[PDB]
């Protein structure tokens, strides 16, 4: 399944409030409905003179693995938008595999405040495209997004009661790895 063609970052998004602290998911929307299993997700990313870095970490529920990333990319004009290529590491964070060139993932943040954020991303692996993920984020987990994101979600076309609430799935998550 394509990823959506119209998604555009908020204006005026200061970025200060999006690169800081490590960010946990607690909803999220896939719209493609033969997936099966389920995941957890954690990542910090750092931002500087419009270069972007960040440490990325997924737990699948359902199997209970996980694996760990490293993306790099670069900053939009436009805004708070960046398309970045990733390398797969360890928990250490040590190169296991570096990053195919002709994959990619565009995150593009549509909402963010001090304890929580909005963000849309496609992932795509060459040619084909796995499908629009949006996922509401905040710096506790398990917290409770704020008014102003919730609203975020509205504007942006979408029902918060269609997201999956992490809380729920017995999350495990490496703190560890994403601190720092
Ligand atoms: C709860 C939220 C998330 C879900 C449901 C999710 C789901 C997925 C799925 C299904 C895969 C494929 C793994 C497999 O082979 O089975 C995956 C891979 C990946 N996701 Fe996510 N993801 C989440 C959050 C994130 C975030 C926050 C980012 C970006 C910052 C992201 C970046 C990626 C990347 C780069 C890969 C490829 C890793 C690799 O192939 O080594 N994901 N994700
Ligand atoms: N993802």
């Amino acid at each position: 399944m394509d990823c959506s063609t119209n998604i555009s970052p908020k204006q005026g998004l200061d970025k200060a409030k999006y690169f800081s602290g490590k960010w946990y998911v607690t909803h999220f929307l896939d719209k493609d409905p033969q997936v099966t299993d389920q995941y957890c997700s954690s990542f910090t990313p750092r931002e500087s003179d419009g270069t972007v870095k960040e440490a990325l970490y997924h737990y699948n529920a359902n199997k209970k693995t996980s694996f760990y990333n490293i993306g790099e990319g670069k900053l939009e004009s436009s805004g708070l938008q960046y398309t970045a290529k990733y390398k797969t590491v360890d928990k250490k964070k040590a190169v296991l595999k570096e990053a195919d060139e002709k994959n990619s993932y565009t995150l593009t943040v549509l909402e963010a405040d001090d304890s929580s954020a909005l963000v849309h991303i496609c992932l795509r692996e060459g040619s084909k495209d796995l499908g629009d993920l949006y996922t509401v984020l905040t710096h506790q987990k398990d917290a409770e997004p704020s008014a102003k994101v919730k609203s975020a979600v509205t504007q942006a076309g979408l029902q918060l009661s269609q997201f999956v609430g992490t809380k729920d799935l017995g999350c495990q998550y490496d703190d560890q790895f994403t601190s720092l």
